[PDB]
């Protein structure tokens, strides 16, 4: 209870902006996360003794893959901790709780390749989930870490709010799953747009859930140039890895996981920045306006990518 975490002024001051990076120090992001919760949520939402276990749990199930690691749950938490504070009073206090939960549990046991692979594989998480393959996964990975004796930080909710933060949860988790994102954005543009958008319809808040889990998973394209383009690194480390693994199953990749294609990844970036990343985070600030900033970094992103291949760095 009467334990706050309080992290150095410059941490304590950078992790308020949306563009905050966590910092190559692994041991601080336990903290980081707690630091989110007590500050978004209340030194009371959970017991630290459960927190810290859970936590210590969701860390040891990721993997040390490129990208789809501990550091990028964590990095997707802090931007949906940014989104929570400056939207204070849209948010109910179970949905604060579930989201920030969610975002770091989002890629649980992830292995450093698309849904797709998994399918051209014919990995068994492919036989028990037809689609959104591994975010299927990753919440039953999730339901798993919160069934182990000592890790249910949600033990202290009634039955009823019990059964919505599982489901809130959920519906997060499959959201982050690319490919139910572009229908939704669609629908929430047209629910703005003709003004029918209602907050209080259920169904609704989901879709900008989802947006937010959309928003929130992309982070990367948002952050200061010199951090979104060494996280791009990391990015095409895996899906060069999965163009290699393709390549053994006697199938082209796309261009996207190619390695021989380096050439052509700034073009890359640019399809990817106007087709999902700009939509995203506009139609994310037009439902939510203090998330203006998102939109502002990821222009700034895109326009340092159109400085890259003018050949200009
Ligand atoms: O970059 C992404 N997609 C584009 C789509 C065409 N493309 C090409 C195409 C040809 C050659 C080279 N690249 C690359 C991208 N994709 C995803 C999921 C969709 C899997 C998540 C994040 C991404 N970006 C990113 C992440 N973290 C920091 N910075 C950026
Ligand atoms: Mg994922
Ligand atoms: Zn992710």
């Amino acid at each position: 209870g009467l334990m706050q975490f309080t992290l150095p002024v410059r941490l304590c001051k950078e992790i308020e902006l949306f563009h905050f990076d966590i910092g190559p120090f692994e041991n601080m992001w336990p903290g980081i996360f707690v630091y989110m919760v007590h500050r978004s949520c209340g030194t009371s939402c959970f017991e630290l003794e459960k927190l810290c276990r859970f936590i210590m749990s969701v860390k040891k199930n990721y993997r040390r893959v490129p990208y789809h690691n501990w550091k990028h749950a964590v990095t997707v938490a802090h931007c949906m901790y940014a989104i929570l504070q400056n939207n204070h009073t849209l948010f109910t206090d179970l949905e604060r709780k579930g989201l920030l939960i969610a975002c770091l549990c989002h890629d649980l046991d992830h292995r450093g390749f698309s849904n797709s692979y998994l399918q051209k594989f014919d990995h068994p998480l492919a036989a028990l989930y037809s689609t959104s393959t591994m975010e299927q996964h990753h919440f039953s990975q999730t339901v798993s870490i919160l069934q182990l004796e000592g890790h249910n930080i949600f033990s202290t909710l009634s039955s009823s709010e019990y059964e919505q933060v599982l489901e809130i949860i959920r519906k997060a988790i499959i959201a982050t799953d690319l490919a139910l994102y572009f229908g939704n954005r669609k629908q929430l543009e047209e629910m703005y747009q003709t003004g029918s958008l209602n907050l209080n319809n259920q169904s609704h808040r989901d879709r900008v859930i989802g947006l937010m889990m959309t928003a929130c998973d992309l982070c990367s394209v948002t952050k200061l140039w010199p951090v979104t383009k060494l996280t791009a690194n990391d990015i095409y480390a895996e899906f060069w890895a999965e163009g290699d693994e393709m390549k053994k199953l006697g199938i082209q990749p796309i261009p996207m996981m190619d390695r021989d294609k380096k050439d052509e990844v700034p073009q890359g970036q640019l399809g990817f920045y106007n087709a999902v990343a700009i939509p995203c985070y506009t139609t994310l600030t037009q439902i939510l306006p203090p998330t203006e900033p998102l939109l502002k970094a990821c222009r700034d992103n895109l326009s340092q990518w159109e400085k890259v291949i003018r050949g200009e760095e």
